[PDB]
């Protein structure tokens, strides 16, 4: 039983030698200097290089570093009896001291099924979320409050209703919205709920509110439990600013039992490099799903800072692969989103995704309501097998949006 | 009052545009469209671009990206009234969504003295640690257990004595040593304590044991309290696998009040890139000191994966700068350390540093005892104002080390 880590290494020295050094150094330390009695005793703890794939040199990389660097994908097996069954131990074992060893990037981690079962996975997952929001087939639609810092509860409820009246399925706090005297955590939840229950009357549409769960680590459980008691819909959580283990703790507390939406804030300090860090499919995908995120927002493959397409798809696959013993987590590609991209979003990610209108929903000629209607019309059009312009010719809200941002081609 | 973040940006679009966008977008969001009444109300919350230092375009960088990128250091002021007084809020505000914005690297964070005051700093610091171990003037000496995974308490005690008998001031668990039936956390503490007491009786030498504090986040405080009750000397903590806020929680708990040694494990997933992440002076230095680390181990500027000298010195400076309202934290340059490097270590870092013999101490011809004797002899030589070889001529352990690994010249 071992966790197999896959790394990308760049080095001017023999990679196999370095790899063997890692497998041994980060497990038992030494082997050839051990008596026979100790070798048999420590055998089960010995790490091993499972595979090495030569990638050939890159002149682009060589020029950058100013030297010839060999490249290779290295796989190392770390016996699970070597560490406790918790994420901090997993990270320290597979990428603790190793993260300091020059050019090494963690690409993936694979675990025996028995080890995976020691972790929770999402509590609700895609199926649970759809039931809680009451939308069973079409992809969901979410938006974000605009400029709420320094604003009051009257503004919050007002802006919340506008978005819900726009037909969005979920509205979340801006990740930088922290508790204040004007906007107390508990009050955002209770007033937000009452306000959304009003829109429920005016419009059968039921909208959820993902409230930001912030503050010090050891105060999180108490607040989350209170949120559950107050009937909060979803807890937005800046997991990377805390630790993966904290997300797991929130997921496993039966007194909370509220959906958790993981925000990508700070994940960029770890994922973008070609030579260092941890690949997004693992950092934002596999590990967050395993830890307990019901929703995972991640860099979309569209816009000014688009994540490489295959990377984005890799994240979504990790979140939804049904070969895993965990419920599926909702993939939410974020940033660079507009109604004209809905057709492409659905083609790339499928029906079980969430269209994140973000704060942009407010940039529609007719406010959030118009912005929400434009997105809902766009989603319906795609599912009905119709071109947006075709549907737009019958939907002004969508018409306005298309004229302002255009339509992205989905044909291959 | 406002926190000023300093960033390094690479981009093909106007840097000033992006800077203003960040200042506004990550604070109030909108300003021009707001009525004079709201502006005066939200003035307090408005972010501002403090300065922009244009840098010379880099041919190497342009060749790597295959595009011409302008470079600049941008400083942005974030009103402290915008976020709660905790590290997670600080990180999310200054490098949350921004960490996802292409090529942006966080270089530094400056806090108003008034804001810093809401954080603990080290509980003991350099002076407190020197008193706890009873060593003044000379730099301290520490070593690490070798090959403990899969071993028992009898082995731990025997290995601990060997190191203490070698004259080391502190011995720490390997950062990858997790709790097990063979080596329970509480047992390592009590058995280690007894063994170290026996050594004092024998040589009058005092040696501390830094025990690894691991496992799930919400079980840390309870076990740390037990450690304090059991008389643990120091708590080794893989902070980067848990979150900076957790370190602060351990520091602020009066029921713990045990020195904390922060390990660099996983910090390399964040610090190495030229274009992304967080600079080590901030990530390993300034923030860990503010959070409560009494010791900070960081990549040394020596050996196979040496950190650029200025970077290493920058970390030490942040840890010891007397201008901060926090006690100084012990700088511990780690990796690539051997007796022959002692003169340079002291010349580079001064006397208030710790020579980390690491696991290399066991590699001395005469085991850890000889290894420690070699290091102590080298330290005394520098303090006695004499060349290492002069002392080596009177100390066999030191000569063996020199002939084994050589002496690093310090003459400029
Ligand atoms: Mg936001
Ligand atoms: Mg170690």
């Amino acid at each position: 039983s071992a966790v197999m880590a896959t790394y990308l290494l760049h080095d001017e020295t023999d990679i196999r030698k370095k790899a063997e050094g890692i497998a041994l150094g980060l497990t038992i330390g030494t082997w050839t200097d051990l008596p026979a009695l100790e070798q048999e005793q420590l055998r089960k703890h010995k790490g091993e290089v499972v595979a090495i794939e030569e990638l050939g040199e890159s002149e682009r990389v060589n020029a950058y570093f100013g030297k010839r660097l060999k490249r290779a994908i290295v796989k190392i097996a770390y016996p699970t009896v070597n560490f406790s069954a918790d994420l901090p131990a997993l990270l320290v074992t597979t990428f603790g001291k190793l993260s300091l060893d020059g050019e090494v990037r963690l690409l993936d981690l694979e675990f025996p099924d028995e080890w995976k079962r020691q972790f929770p996975g999402p509590r609700f997952g895609i199926d649970g979320i759809r039931d809680r929001v009451g939308v069973h087939n079409r992809p969901l639609l979410m938006s974000i409050f605009k400029g709420m810092i320094g604003r009051d509860l009257a503004y919050l409820t007002s802006e919340l209703k506008k978005q819900a009246l726009g037909g969005v399925d979920l509205v979340k706090d801006d990740e930088i919205l922290f508790d204040s005297e004007l906007l107390p955590f508990e009050k955002r939840i209770t007033e937000g709920k009452a306000a959304l229950q009003e829109v429920y009357e005016q419009t059968g549409k039921r909208t959820l509110y993902a409230v930001n769960l912030t503050g010090k680590t050891f105060a999180l459980k108490d607040k989350a439990k209170r949120a559950a008691e107050l009937g909060a819909d979803v807890l937005l959580f800046n997991v990377f600013a805390y630790g993966l283990d904290v997300l797991q703790a929130l997921r496993e507390d039966e007194e909370i039992a509220v959906p958790i939406m993981a925000h990508p804030a700070f994940s960029g300090a770890v994922t973008p490099s070609e030579f260092y860090g941890v690949a997004p499919s693992l950092w934002l995908g596999k590990l967050l799903r395993l830890a307990g995120a019901d929703f995972v927002l991640f860099p979309s493959p569209y816009g000014s800072v688009a994540l490489e397409r295959e990377q984005a798809l890799g994240i979504a696959r990790a979140l939804t692969d049904d070969q895993e013993p965990f419920a599926r987590a909702f993939p939410v590609p974020s940033a660079g989103i507009h109604p004209g991209l809905v057709p492409l979003i659905i083609r790339d990610f499928g029906l079980d995704t969430i269209v994140n209108a973000g704060g942009g929903i407010h940039g529609h000629p007719d406010g959030a309501i118009g912005g929400g209607r434009a997105f809902r019309a766009a989603i319906d059009a795609v599912l009905a097998g119709r071109p947006l312009r075709a549907a737009a010719a019958e939907n002004e809200a969508l018409q306005k949006a298309i004229d302002r941002w255009g339509v992205v081609e989905v044909e291959a």
